[PDB]
């Protein structure tokens, strides 16, 4: 992936960041597990939007993975980084499981 440099939605809700990706183009890559790692769609192409790091990703390789794109390109996200965030995960075991370890 390449990256696009620099009712209400409650888009620190995991349900809602899904809500936003009902119009979303890739079928390959798992837009559930997407909503999950922080992004929602912006409806734009194929790019999604972090809530939590701002970091904007677009241009989908067909092998590429949702969680390593999201690090290579903002490593630093508060999600990713298990920081304190806001988020609200559908189902929190979920989450934990599909982060980077930091064994
Ligand atoms: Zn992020």
């Amino acid at each position: 992936a390449s990256v696009v440099p620099i009712r209400m939605n409650d888009l620190n809700r995991e349900e809602t960041r899904l809500k936003t990706f009902t119009d979303w183009p890739l079928d390959w890559l798992d837009k559930r597990q997407l909503a999950q790692t922080g992004m929602y769609f912006t409806h734009a192409g194929d790019k999604v939007k972090c809530f939590f790091c701002g970091v904007e990703i677009g241009s989908w390789e067909q092998e590429d993975q949702p969680v390593p794109e999201h690090q290579r390109w903002s490593p630093n996200c508060p999600l990713l980084r298990r920081r304190t965030t806001n988020n609200v995960p559908i189902n929190a075991e979920a989450l934990d499981r599909i982060l980077p370890p930091i064994s």
